[PDB]
């Protein structure tokens, strides 16, 4: 991996909640950056007095003709790291980088049937898998969304369904009342992310109740509620340790 700087080049409004930066990196190995479901560490605070606060975020996609990836952020009623960079964040802002890294990719192994789970975070991730699908393998995508039509901007392809569900504020857990629904259940494999709770939730049917391998059920939890970024690493730090003790 490598430590950049990015540049933002273009700014959008894609939905109502949701910020579509696009920026420029000075890589120096593009190899690295055309994998599908990478992931930088957006340094989104470097006060001089204190330690810097980085963020992860998806690479929505990465130009390699002039080395442009774009970012979506979510927005979310919070006084955190990425809100506040956000608000104060204009087309020349440069802002470190620290990436790639590769992320949980489904199983087209086998030809198996992919069924997806996704939040408004996940978005990204869903949209840069769908850029590089394995043409043949069919699939099911649940996504719960605040934006009613967000799966409009992920591509039509023959026999993947794309599932969304709208979300009201300030209120369930919908992506896990999709996967107690599907038609059937042998002969497919599974790929998640969202809110930790729920993705947790998702793995422990998968797998304690369902007897999946564990390499059909690639699963992750890209945010925890209540809990801030920092937080997560720390615990993930110290699971860790913890692991390898035993
Ligand atoms: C691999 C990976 C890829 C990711 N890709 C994206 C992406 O492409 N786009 C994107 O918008 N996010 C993405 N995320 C999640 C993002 O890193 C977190 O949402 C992050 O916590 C937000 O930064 P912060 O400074 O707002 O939050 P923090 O300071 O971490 O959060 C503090 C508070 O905000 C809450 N919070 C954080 N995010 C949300 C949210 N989305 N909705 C509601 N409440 C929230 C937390 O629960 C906490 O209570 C990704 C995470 C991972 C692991």
């Amino acid at each position: 991996m490598e430590q950049l700087e990015m540049t933002i080049v273009s700014i959008q409004t894609p939905y109502p909640s949701i910020v579509r930066i696009q920026g420029k990196i000075n890589t120096l190995q593009p190899e690295l950056w055309q994998a599908p479901n990478l992931a930088i560490r957006l340094i989104v605070s470097n006060p001089p007095e204190g330690q810097p606060i980085s963020r992860v975020y998806t690479v929505r996609s990465f130009n390699p003709i002039n080395a442009q990836i774009e970012i979506d952020f979510v927005k979310h009623e919070d006084l955190s790291p990425a809100m506040e960079w956000l608000n104060s964040a204009q087309v020349g802002t440069k802002i470190g980088l620290i990436g790639p890294r590769p992320h949980f990719i489904p199983n087209f192994t086998a030809k198996k049937h992919v069924v997806m789970f996704a939040d408004d975070t996940a978005v990204p991730a869903l949209y840069s898998i769908l850029k590089q699908w394995e043409l043949g393998i069919s699939a099911d995508i649940f996504i719960e969304s605040f934006e009613k039509d967000i799966a409009s901007q992920l591509p039509e392809l023959e026999h993947v369904k794309i599932h969304s569900f709208h979300k009201e504020h300030h209120t369930k857990g919908l992506l896990l009342k999709a996967a107690f629904a599907l038609e059937h259940y042998e002969n497919i494999t599974i790929w998640a992310a969202c809110e930790r709770n729920e993705a947790r939730a998702l793995r422990q049917f998968f797998l304690e109740d369902q007897q999946l391998n564990k390499n059909d059920v690639r699963i992750a939890g890209y945010w925890r509620d209540g809990v801030s970024s920092s937080e997560l690493d720390k615990l993930r730090a110290q699971h860790y340790q913890e692991h390898i003790q035993q």
